[PDB]
């Protein structure tokens, strides 16, 4: 009868499982693909030269710290819309686009979430088959039934792009639906522009709420075409919500800098929409924190320090396809059965290897490498000196 | 018909509009008592010489920005329930205290009413008349109904503390009780050691739950003293909620350091409690943003770091003090007939000064001297530059 009593152990990400076995492995050589981070050859996290450029510069100016805004730096927020929409989009030169600093894209999904349960608390959420855990943590604890459509195909390691689109077929309006804009995650299996404008279409059609989240600009084709899918969206004048966020693309993950971005009809509307997003933030924590967002605005300000950045981001991305690339040549020199080459095809962060969970045990256990039992592997934690040791174990494990 | 349609335009914050009155009046003696902020003798928000080191020491290092746990930096947490409870509590020595770093003072709340909604939905949170003012804000988004327990008496400028202790007794099982630990926030009436003795006896008896709110340790009396009210709920053994905030006292604000601290009845109960508390935080933001708590962190754990820290926030608080005795000073030496000896009794940035709404109109339009309409000033935004005009606008303004 104390207030604590009836309190459960929440549910165990399987992820912790996973770090567990990781940590407690006395060999010396392991290695970790379930990561969910860029990483360099030390399995450690670059700092970017023009982030740490930019903080040199900042710390010496020994600025007060008072609050920002509810919806952050307006600098930073205005540069965001340009580099989601391009710098001479029609809809930011109408003031459409209302745009507030978010705590990551977590952030920024959290605040779209509250703000679309006091529009419609009866709409429900799509996801895709799979998606990144939390979309449906986060959407389901924000008070809404999520549902998942087709996506991921295990028999082709593509898209099950009838299954998708039939789904949104059925989708009732006001219906939310979670896309991610490239660099699918769990899966690197992306739509193609022609599919995007499908669903455009159909989102359209059927009065669907597309909530676009884009957490990989720049780990895809490029900075801009990785924008594709938001400015396709941007461009058939629907109300449109993107969570975007700069922790992979500026290693910025522990400062915790995104941003929310809603298209509306009109100015007016425009105030309306912050007015209430402002309501939202505010009763959850006031304001945002100042220094991730700073030196985000700081770089993207700067000619030098933005050019340093493309080109950084730039490797990164480059570095990930290499790493796809010679483990898919390193699989067919190896003689291996199955045809990797899909590997070539997913893009950013993670591919799903199509490893059984059997096959992911005999991994962890023989070789010390360690994917997840989805057979999801972080492909960005692949580098030159754990490629081959990598690509061996799996010849080995596919017999 | 459209999404966005029936959006209405929410209610503009009306300090907004005091600040851009106040920023329309060219005369150059204004003075805006209607902030939030503590400022210095040069009208400025001080960047703690502490907090530069800090800084310094921190960007120069160069490290790289990984996602910090859930619950943020351990050693933080460590440290802030050392700083609210001593170093030799023994609940901290028996693993009953969880402590999770938060989006400041707010973000704790926030988290910590998340929480409590999933324990007990219908429970009531009762704060104090008046208040903060986003206390009833932010429980009310969070999805509880707000009443107010007497507190502020205008008559005696004191406590109404019969009647808190009447509404406290009147309450249900489960009743949710925001208190200010000291300094507070709007009036600056704080309670006795007697009458925070009876507080906690009442809360026992009528099983309600404490949730202390301590934005303001040091402002007051010393750090230690300061956190009084909130070592008595720990030496009661009641389950008791803790928001504290470092914005304040770190002069941090723009960074967002606080934290969410819940005293639970052993270690197992502990865990069960931050399990939950993490899935509450993963939904909102992921996790918290490094740069302001690894200042925090680094402070606390330099010696002389902690000690420049300690010194800085005593001359904070004995420079209000020394505004408070200024301002009564020259209202006696005006000749003013009204007792104003509650500007001395009360504590840390604010006061009510018992001014009428049409007085403070007067202050504005005759001496550009900006106070909020309930008499609300920000005793901090006195210097030694402004205290005469303040002074003698009061007086004339009171026959």
């Amino acid at each position: 009868m104390s207030l604590f009593s009836a309190v459960e152990l929440a549910p165990r990400d399987p992820i912790l499982g996973l770090n567990e076995a990781f940590n407690a492995d006395t060999r010396p050589t392991k290695v970790n693909l379930g990561v969910g981070v860029y990483t360099n050859e030390d399995g450690k996290i670059p700092l970017l030269r023009a982030v740490r450029d930019a903080e040199k510069a900042r710390v010496e100016a020994g600025l007060p710290r008072g609050y920002l805004p509810i919806d952050g730096i307006a600098a930073y927020d205005a540069s965001v819309q340009k580099l989601l929409l391009g710098d001479d989009s029609p809809l930011i030169a109408a003031g459409r686009v209302v745009t507030a600093q978010a705590l990551g894209g977590t952030g920024a999904l959290k605040i779209g979430a509250d703000f679309l349960r006091t529009l419609n608390p009866k709409a429900k959420v799509a996801i895709s088959d799979p998606s990144w855990e939390n979309h449906r943590a986060l959407f389901d604890m924000a008070g809404f039934e999520v549902v998942a459509y087709p996506y991921y195909d295990a028999k082709t390691n593509g898209v099950n792009f009838d299954g998708m689109l039939a789904a949104l077929n059925g989708y009732e309006p006001g219906t939310i639906v979670v896309l991610h804009a490239c660099c699918h995650n769990p899966t690197g299996v992306d739509l193609n522009d022609a599919q995007w404008a499908q669903v455009v279409e159909v989102v359209k059609a059927r009065r669907l709420v597309p909530f676009l989240d884009i957490a990989y600009q720049g780990f895809g084709e490029s900075i801009e075409a990785d924008a594709a899918a938001v400015r396709l969206f941007a461009a058939a004048n629907l109300n449109v919500f993107v969570s975007s966020s700069f922790s992979k693309s500026f290693s910025l993950y522990g400062e915790r800098v995104g941003a929310l971005s809603i298209i509306t009809d009109s100015k007016d509307e425009a105030a309306r929409v912050l007015s209430q997003l402002k309501r939202v933030i505010r009763t959850n924590y006031s304001n945002p924190p100042t220094h991730g967002g700073a030196i985000v605005a700081a770089v993207l300000a700067s000619p030098e320090l933005r050019a340093s950045w493309v080109q950084e981001l730039g490797e990164m991305r480059d570095r990930i396809r290499a790493m796809r690339n010679g483990l898919v040549e390193r699989l067919k020199a190896a003689g291996i059965e199955r045809d990797f080459s899909f590997i070539n095809a997913q893009r950013g962060m993670f591919s799903y290897s199509g490893l059984t969970s059997a096959q992911v045990d005999r991994l962890r256990e023989e070789f010390g490498i360690y994917a997840v039992s989805t057979g999801r592997i972080c492909v960005a934690a692949l580098n030159t000196r754990n490629l081959d040791v990598v690509a061996n174990a799996i010849a080995a494990v596919l017999k």
